[PDB]
Parts: C-alpha cells; sequence; structure tokens
C-alpha cells in the first residue's frame, strides 16, 4: 500500500512518521513547493514538539532516504501536475490546508492516485471517524475522502459510546486547543477571523472547531443534538475536549467510566484511551490515540447531566488516524 | 475610607493600585513580613502583567509614600500583632491566604480593626458577589466577610441575568484560566492537588475552582443546579467562562443579548459589561470589570441550551470589587 | 508635516500610535492591501502587546477617524499607484518589508511623496540612527533613507558613547531579541533561514541581526571592529543587547556609567537612557527609548575589558524613531 | 555501585532517570520529606519535558520499584539522620540545593555514606567538571565533593579546548538560561535577588550564572581572566552559552572547529559534541552532553576575537554527569 503526502507540514510530517509504525504502508512521494529535498530531511528530522527522528535520514540521487526508503520529491504548487503514478502513489493523503473540497482535491486523481485522503473537514467529501463510521466507507462510489478533524476524531469515539450507553438528549463541547501553523506569533492580519491573527502566545483566543459541524455527520443521530467551539491556548500541541451533555438514561459517574474503560480495552482499542492518573497535557505529547478520557477531571452534576473531558495530541493521534484510514481503506 | 492591606501578594498590591483610582477610598497602612519597605516599593513600581506604576512613589522616614500619601509599613506574622488602630485603619484587607476563617481573620479585630475583607473565599465568613447578594451585608452582624473568588465574581452576575429571566434548570462551567502563584514554572511539589505542581507554562491542568462552591451560597437558587471546573492554561493574567446551561424558558441567542447588554447598561453597570467585539484575552488585561459578556463568542445549541462566554482579568476585575465592597460596607 | 503608512503591520501601526504624542506629525494615509478600512480599526485598537487604544476610533465615509482626524485608506499592492499627493502625504514611511532598495521605495515618489522612509535595513538607501548619525542627512540629495534596524538603534548611541569616550578596539554583540512576524507559530516553511522556522514559543533561536552589518554604517570609525549575532526568544516584545568590547584607554565601570548617564540628560536625551533598577523584559514594554543602559547588569573584567546591557523595546522605540527621523528630515 | 539520593527534584528524578542508563551504578535510596512514596512514583513517571517513564514502576511494601529494582524510601528533614548504610547507600548525590558546604553536606556521612556528590557548587567542597579536571579527585583527602554547576559543565570543556589550543588572554560569557524551579510563575518575592522574583514566562531576567565564580577553580590557569552573568528567558530547559575572548594565539575558525571537532571524537567523548546543523534549544531536550557547540552560529571579528556558542541541556546532561562523577569516583 503506496501512499504519496501532499504538503510535509505538520501533519504531512507526522503522517510520514506514524507509517513508519505500520508494515503495509510505505509513504513513495511526497510534494511541497516551500520545502526542497535538503530542507525536508532537516524538518523532518528535528521537530520542536515531537523531538529528533530516531531512524537513519538521507538525501541520495535526488531522492529523501528515510531508514533506507527511498522517497521521491516533488516542488509543484497545482496538485493536478504531480505525477503520483510515476512514483507509485496509490493513496495520497492531501495535508497543506487549502484542498479541502471535492474538487480541489480530486485533482490528485489526474496524477493517478486512486483515493485522496484529506487530512480536514470538507464541505462535501465524506468525512470518516476511526472507530464510528469508517464502515460507511464505499469502495469505488467514494475516491475522494475526508479524516475529519483532530477535534472530531477525539469528540466522536467518546460521543458514540456515550449515545449508545446512555443517550445524549443534548450537548455542548469546548476544545482548550493548542495553536497551529494557521495562527501567527504577533498581532497579524487574519482578513476572514479576526481572532486567529492575534498573537498566539499571548492569548487565549476563542474560534470555530470543525468537530462543531463534522460531529453531525460521523454521527447522523446527533446531528443538531450536539455542536461546540474552541479556544486557541499557549500549547505546541495536545488539547482537551470538555464535553457538557443531558442524557436520556439516568446513570452514576462509575458506570460512565466502566462503559469507556471497556470500549478503551475492546471495540475501539487503539482509538480511545482510558486513564485514571493525574495528567496534564504535555503527558500526552506523542500519544497515538484520537481520545484519552480523563477518569478524575470530570463532573457528574446529576444522574443526567455531566461533564466528560478527553485528551488528545492533536498532531500525533490525527496523524495515526489518517494511516489507520488508509490501511482500512486499502482493504477491499 | 480609611483601609489597611494584610499581605503584598499578587491581590494586596493591585487592591492598592486599585484603591488610588477610587477617591472614596485610601489605603493608610500595609503589612507583609517577607517584604521590606524597598522591596515593596519596587514590587509596587514594576508590574509584568499590568505595566509601571505611573504615579509616583517614594520611600521617607520609614514610611511608603504613593501619591504624596504615606503609608506605614509593618512585618508582622501574627495579624494580632498589626496595630491596626495606630495607623487608623478601619478596613483591613486580608489576602495573604492564610487567614481564610472567621477565626483567623478575626485576629485583626483584636488589633483595633472594625471590619474585615477576606480577598478569598471562607469556609464559614459570609462570602459576597457585587451585584447579585452585596444587600445581605448586614453591618450588625458580620465583622469579617469574603468578597469570594474572581471565577466567582465572573459567574454570579452572568448567572443572575440568565437565571432570573430564564431560569437556570442545570448548568455546568468551566473557566479557562490564567495561571496563578499557587502554581510552578517546572515540575514541582503540590502534595495534595498533584496536577498544581506540573509546570505552569507547559500544561493545560484541570483543576478545581472556587467557584464551585461559592456560586451556590451568593445564589442560593442555583445550589445544587450549578457546579464546574478549571483549565490552567499558559497565560500571566485574564480567564474565561465558559457556562452551559439548560433554561426553563426557551428563547433565542439575541434575546439573551438583549437582557445582558441592557443588566450591562444599569443594575449592573461596572460589574458585568458587554461586548461584540472579536477579542482575545490580551484586551483585558487591567480590565476593571467582574464579568464581560462575549456576545460573538456565545452558542445555542437549541431554544432551551445554550453556552455563555464571558471573561474576566482574574487580577484587576477581583481587586477593583474588593474595593467597591469596602465602599459598600462602609455606608450604612 | 503629513504622513503616509504602507504597510499597517507591527510597526505601521506603531508608528501611527506614536504619532499621536508628537503634535506637528500628522498621519493622513495608510495604504495595506491585506487589511481592509474595518480591520485596520479593529487592529489598531486593540494590541496584544502595547493593550488597548486610549483615543477614540471610528470608521466613516470610507475613512479611519482617529482621534477626530480622518485618515485615508486604500488597499494597493504596487506603491507606485498609491496617490500619497492626493490625500497630502509628504512623507511615507515604507513598513511592509518588501521594498527595501532605492529602487523599490522610490516608487512611492510616483505618487507624490517627497521622502520615503524605510522601516529597516537597505541594501543601498542611506541609513540613519537618531542621536548618531542623524547630521549626515542632506537634503537636498536624499529622497530614500533607512532608520536601521531596532537592534542597530539600540547598539549603535550606546557604541557611539563607549566609542567616543574610551575608543572601542574590537567588539562583539549578542542581542536576545523577541520574536517576530517573520516567525512561525509552529515548526514550518522558512527555506532561506532554516531555524527561523522553527517554533518561535519553543525555541531559543540563533539568528542574523541588522546591527550586524549596520553599525559599521551608521559610524563608519567602528567598521570591521564591531559585529554580532541575535538569538530569538520567547517573549512578544523587548530585546536587550549584551556588547562585549576591548577598549583602548582603561576605565572603571564607575566612569562608563558616569559618561552614559551624562549621555542620558544632554546630547542624547530620549534616545538613550540609563537606570540602576532590578528591570527585567516587561519593564520596558511601550518604552519609548532606543536604548536604556542596565547599570547594574554589566560587568567590568579588567580596566580595558567590559560587557554592557542595554533594553530595547524592539517595537515601540523604533516606530517613536521613525517619528523623530520624519521630524528631523521636516525641519529643512 | 550503589547510590542514594537527597531531594527528589529535577535534578534527583534526573539522575535516578540517567542512572538507569549506566549499567554499574544502582539508586538503592532516596530521602525527600516533601515527596510521599507514591507521589515519588507519579513525579518520576511523568515528567513536562522529558517525556513519559519508558520503564516499569511500582509502589510495594513501602518501597519504590522501578524496573524491577526496590529503592528504599525516606522522609527526613535532616540529612544527619537518614541511614545510607541500612539501605546500602555507598554514595549520595546531594540534590536538595541547601546543603552546598561542605560542612553541611558532611552531615550524609554520619548515616554512613561513604561519598558526598553536592549537585551545585560549593563554597568550599572541591568542584569537579568530568573532562576538565577530575583527574585531581583525591579518593585520600575528599569526601564531599561538587559537581560544579550545568552551566559551568558546558563553559569548562569548551574553554579549556580553546585555552589549550589557543589560549584565552581574557572573556566574558553569557548563557541564555532556561527557567528553573527558584523562579516564578507570577511576580513574587525574591528578597535577594529582586529579578528572579518576576514572572518566569513574561521576562528575560538577567541573573547570575555559578560558571562565573567555578569556572576559575576547575581551570585555575582561567582565575581572573573568564566571567559572565545569565539571562533567565521562557524555555522549560535548554539553555545556550555565548562565549566571547580574545586569543594569544591567533587563528582562524576553521581550525577552531577541526579542534573542538577531533576533541568532541576523542577525549572529550560523551561530554562535548560537535554539530553543524541548523539547530534550536528544543533539539537538545534529553541530550546528555555537558556542551554541544554549534559550529554554524560562531563568530570570527579577526584572527585573535571570536565568539562561540555551545548548547546544553542544563537538566539532563548536568544529571548524566553526576552519574559519571560517582562511577569515576567509584574506580579508585
Ligand atoms: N496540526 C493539527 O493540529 C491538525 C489537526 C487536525 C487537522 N489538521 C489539518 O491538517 C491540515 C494541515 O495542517 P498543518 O497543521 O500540517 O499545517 P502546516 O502549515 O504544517 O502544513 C501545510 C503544508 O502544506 C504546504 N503547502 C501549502 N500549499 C501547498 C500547495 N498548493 N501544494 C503543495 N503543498 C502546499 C506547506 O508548505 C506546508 O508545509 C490542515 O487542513 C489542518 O486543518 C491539523
Ligand atoms: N491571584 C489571583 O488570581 C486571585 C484571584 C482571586 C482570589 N485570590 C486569593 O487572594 C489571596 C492572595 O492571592 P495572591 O495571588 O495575591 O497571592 P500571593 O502569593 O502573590 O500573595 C501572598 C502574599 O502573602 C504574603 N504572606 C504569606 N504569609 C504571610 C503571613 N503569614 N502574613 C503576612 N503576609 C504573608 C506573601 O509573602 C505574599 O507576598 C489568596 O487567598 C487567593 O486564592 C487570588
Ligand atoms: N517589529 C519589530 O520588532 C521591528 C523592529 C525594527 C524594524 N522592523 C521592520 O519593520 C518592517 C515591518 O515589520 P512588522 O513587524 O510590522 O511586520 P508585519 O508583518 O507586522 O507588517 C507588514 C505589513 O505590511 C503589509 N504589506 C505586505 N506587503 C505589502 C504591500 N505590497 N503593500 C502594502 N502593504 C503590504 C502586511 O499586510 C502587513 O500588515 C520590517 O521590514 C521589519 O524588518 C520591525
Ligand atoms: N535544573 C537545573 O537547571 C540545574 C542544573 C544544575 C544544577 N542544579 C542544582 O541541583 C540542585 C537541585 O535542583 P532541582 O532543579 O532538583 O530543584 P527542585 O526544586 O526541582 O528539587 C529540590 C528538591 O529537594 C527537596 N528538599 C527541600 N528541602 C529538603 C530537605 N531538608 N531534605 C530533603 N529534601 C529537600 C524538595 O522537596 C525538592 O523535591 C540545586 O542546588 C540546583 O542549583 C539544577
Amino acid at each position: 500500500v503506496k501512499v504519496g503526502i501532499n504538503g510535509f507540514g505538520r501533519i504531512g510530517r507526522l503522517v510520514m512518521r506514524a507509517s513508519l509504525e505500520h508494515p503495509e504502508v510505505q509513504v513513495v512521494a511526497v510534494n511541497d513547493p516551500f520545502i526542497d529535498l535538503e530542507y525536508m530531511e532537516y524538518m523532518f528530522k528535528y521537530d520542536s514538539t515531537h523531538g529528533r527522528f530516531k531512524g537513519t535520514t538521507e538525501v541520495k540521487d535526488g531522492k529523501l532516504v528515510i531508514n533506507g526508503n527511498p522517497i521521491s520529491v516533488y516542488a509543484l504548487k497545482d496538485p493536478a501536475a504531480i505525477p503520483w503514478k510515476e512514483a507509485g502513489a496509490d493513496f495520497v493523503v492531501e495535508s497543506t490546508g487549502v484542498f479541502t473540497t471535492t474538487e480541489k482535491a480530486s485533482a490528485h486523481l489526474h496524477g493517478g492516485a486512486k483515493k485522496v485522503i484529506i487530512s480536514a473537514p470538507s464541505a462535501d467529501a465524506p468525512m470518516f471517524v476511526m472507530g464510528v463510521n469508517e464502515k460507511t466507507y464505499d469502495a469505488a462510489t467514494m475516491n475522494v475522502v475526508s479524516n475529519a478533524s483532530c477535534t472530531t476524531n477525539c469528540l466522536a469515539p467518546l460521543a458514540k459510546v456515550i449515545n449508545d450507553n446512555f443517550g445524549i438528549e443534548e450537548g455542548l463541547m469546548t476544545t482548550i486547543h493548542a495553536y497551529t501553523a494557521t495562527q501567527k506569533t504577533v498581532d497579524g492580519p487574519s482578513g476572514k477571523k479576526w481572532r486567529d491573527g492575534r498573537g498566539a502566545n499571548q492569548n487565549v483566543i476563542p474560534a470555530t472547531t470543525g468537530a462543531a459541524k463534522a460531529v453531525g455527520k460521523v454521527i447522523p443521530e446527533l446531528n443538531g443534538k450536539l455542536t461546540g467551539m474552541a479556544f486557541r491556548v499557549p500549547v505546541p500541541d495536545v488539547s482537551v475536549v470538555d464535553l457538557t451533555c443531558r442524557l436520556k438514561k439516568p446513570t452514576s459517574y462509575e458506570e460512565i467510566k466502566k462503559v469507556v474503560k471497556k470500549a478503551s480495552e475492546t471495540d475501539l482499542k487503539g482509538f480511545l484511551a482510558y486513564t485514571e492518573d493525574q495528567v496534564v497535557s504535555s503527558d500526552f505529547i506523542s500519544d497515538t490515540h484520537s481520545s484519552v478520557f480523563d477518569a478524575l477531571a470530570g463532573i457528574q452534576l446529576n444522574p443526567t447531566f455531566v461533564k466528560l473531558v478527553s485528551w488528545y495530541d492533536n498532531e500525533y493521534g490525527y496523524s495515526h488516524r489518517v494511516v489507520d484510514l488508509i490501511e482500512y481503506m486499502a482493504t477491499k
């Protein structure tokens, strides 16, 4: 299963890192017109958040060699011009942030990609969250898909379990969210979203979250019943969901823990984790899960009204999910 | 007004700063055995968060002189030993953190203080939120009172306006909270609350909030119906309350804004503010309000289930309320 | 004295703010094609580092009105097309960062600007530091000038005084420098300067400084005798120079203090300041000086070998110098 | 070689971590009266800077079990009372910060420790830097020794090499230094050093460095010829030395690189490293070296005047050096 990456950014590079833990999946090609070959090596090798790459790297014969595997590197702006088929790239991760519609992402099909995975929500491409709705993937009616957002991959598995066991009548969520590449170091222009221009390191910044719309798609039963927002805050990675909902079936906090824990050991294993330790955000740097339920941080007001808390490494967990989605799609 | 301050910490220094903008009140004495006179002047003239003092400062003949007013300074460990009476301190602000029950706070009365205001919640002393339960002050029964906490002073005025009009059935809140002096620069010991020992600048840290208990005392109609939690995040000041409640009477967000905006203009003026701009947390550094409702940031899921957002300068807003309370306590 | 601003960025906006403390200077026009009129008001009104604007602002009849003064606003990309003469703009501050050569900056002369000030070093335009070489400004031969860089405006006045009184045989400097708009929030592409792409908030980052080349231009006698570098560190503003030099004339630290202090009270007044207080970087947020000598932080190894320390608000001090340079140029 | 640790702080815990990579050394006992047994496990297991511990941990029968090795845990305030001999602890790392003199540290000898290593400079105990002066350790008349400071372990090996090959006539250094446990989250009291009280995350803070005095002890030939200072800046770990010196023997930058590189591969291997990559501070999180020379960051003004740059993980490198010093002392 041969993979191409468009945009060698935070997500692109960490998809690359994650792919090395999946023996079936092999990245064969990467495209980024703002990062030439030798610079790709540097950016892959040193990471401020996740530390130095532990394997080997080399630039050789115009190719990026990672753990002995040669990777083709391109510097093209128009994704329709990337020669994926020539490089062997069946599946393409679209992770630039700027080709999120089906029309735009479909450009990778012109270069001979079979399937495109948009590493972000889409206005029209079908969205998926591993552990929640991947069964609805139709191989041969869908070609361009989305892996939703990081917040959607945290919220959806938790929401599924709470809804399946107890029924969410209504709910609202907040993510306390790490700053990202779209934000600014000091107050600068962000013409569409004014607050997102304000210095990331100085500010708690209210913002939209992709999970607000996406959660209703990935779990149809919850559309109109569950939405939310984000505050961008000054940590470079790791985020946390704060889900407040009224329940249909009255319950206790102990039973909530029991079902979530059991899901973490069985059907959602690898996606949903469970902890009872006294954790903070830096404890999830380079965690591979989509959602880590924090038992101690939750609050139960009464039998039908609760606040649940779940951590996610917004970079690393999501990147591992992109790879799981590829492997799941390839087994058809 | 005449006021004495015990403890020249964050709240003590900024109550002193706020007192100079209130012409009713004048601080005449300060006690702290861990800050000598020249160091008190330094600590008062320079502030990393609120900037340099804009008046004049001087040390002269053993007094600290701020805009020409001499202030006597003591270095006493036992509050019973502070001679408030021999400097004319009618109202004493207890802002050390270690004299929070009425028995210990009462020690200032034994040194000629007539009324004592604890700048923190108390287990037994009556708590007050300006603009919520301030008239429940009884100038015949209560010689030591508490001004609750910053987060309480932000949540209580927003809760009152929403409850009085739309009756809050159930509600849960989060405050995204600036780190404080009780936190650590790097991972260090915090034997009672493990999460609070972890590096403040590196971490989003779940924690308890003083408003969880206090809000039920300052608004008894809301006791068993409203609680919440905090997340400590890496900003040095300014916090934001995230309140999600189900309502009794259905409404629209534009009607939510209507009642908040004109409660802002009438009975809660100076305490609850209202804005429609695209603000971020540093826009409230040195703001004087208890609670600034963020119109654009709120979310309405359905006519009876809503998420409200309100900012507060946890240092400066609370300090102006301590002084506003001294005036309200006086004046009878 | 009527001023136009090209690029409403950190420096452009703070030049605007600073101009309001100079009653002779009036900004009549601003050009930025990435910030429309209503957004200009927002970005001017709120500042994460320098706090809210204290005067009045309004958008009216397609103009930005600041303290009652209407300002014409343009959204043109090619500076040759900005109609400065129509707006009354005699002097134009070129503060976009992309028109730093004489040829490019000269475009504002079409559009009938009389003089252009490049808010950054130039490869060929003559550079100036107020208090150091402004006498060399020839108003009949130089229509495009540069105000050097922030670090050059800190280092040059100090260096002048030390060189004039003691002789710098050789010297090297470091600036511990706030991060700027050119840096990234998380590790991203910075193709020419790889270290500058690494997350600004996580990293101490070695970098070039404009003072390395510029100081030899503004003080010819020191060319080849004085250079240096920078470390970008995680504060949003305020920087500090660490100047290490061997001296020709042997001296003592007390005499160094005396000459610097005297210069701060006389010939370099307003540009070079002198303090003996126990200051830190946040104490200079919104300071107007080019260079604040820190007496206590210095070290004298022996009579001819010293380390001097000088603070600067890299945003605000430099912005005030741009305005002083305009006023100085206008008085011809 | 059996080791006891007094004070389970940053250095104590990371000495513990480092000891696990040294097969000869086994920590058998730990004392800290402010961190009980179960809390020790928590604090060891999660670390905001260095990530989760990768081995196993357990509390059993009143002992801390790390990778199957049981560790005796004590909660005693007076080091004279710790029964090291009972636990088998030959060598004791004194890492509390408060028993740094020979008289005080000698208290561990009463409990049956053979040797004490003070994890900090001492006014009178002999100081050592591995790779520089460990030959001067006399296992005949030296039971209490010091491993100097982190900055001294960075500076001394570099200085040795430059002095040995070229001669340092005179020099001054700066360390741009991570904030530490002694600093404050927000502006608080620090009565002896007023700047160290100012909020660590908001400020670049001038400070003293232990290397200023210590370097003259560990390299007698350089006493009076080399001193310096620090700026504390907002990163949680990793620091960097900026060494400016005049040389006796004229040289070129290429030859400086060649000697440092050669030293890094031979006599100073493991202590002094050499890189030519475009590194930043986060690239050295959990690096084990005392000093990593940054070839690209250096500047040569002229053949006898240079600025050299060397990184160090102030926590982890120093901790590994404490263990190397133990193993070196145990051989004898
Ligand atoms: N990092 C997160 O927290 C996170 C989590 C979930 C989803 N996402 C989503 O993943 C996507 C990538 O985000 P990121 O954080 O990696 O941003 P990033 O800035 O790190 O990566 C974007 C990369 O794409 C490249 N690029 C831009 N335009 C291009 C073009 N036309 N052709 C080829 N390459 C191009 C850039 O050089 C850059 O390297 C975004 O849509 C984002 O919303 C991010
Ligand atoms: N800081 C906030 O954001 C905030 C908000 C609301 C309420 N409060 C409450 O206000 C109180 C003070 O908080 P702060 O932030 O000013 O803390 P702080 O630690 O900055 O101030 C405490 C001061 O008290 C002094 N002190 C300690 N023991 C003393 C004693 N025995 N006698 C006299 N002085 C003594 C200390 O030296 C220090 O200067 C706490 O109870 C806190 O919970 C704080
Ligand atoms: N901020 C500092 O610390 C500092 C100090 C000294 C010098 N400078 C210099 O001042 C200049 C501006 O720096 P800044 O910090 O304000 O950066 P910035 O990114 O905040 O400002 C640049 C502004 O110019 C605008 N712009 C870009 N291209 C344009 C064009 N063709 N026409 C009109 N506007 C355009 C952008 O929209 C932006 O608002 C730079 O050259 C910088 O080197 C900055
Ligand atoms: N972190 C660094 O950058 C660094 C580098 C080199 C050296 N050091 C030095 O190492 C020493 C320890 O530093 P740290 O970073 O571990 O500080 P820390 O504050 O993290 O740890 C100190 C520990 O000692 C304990 N302690 C206090 N009093 C005690 C007593 N009477 N008995 C037993 N234990 C007691 C504390 O509870 C704490 O756990 C300091 O002297 C410091 O100067 C630190």
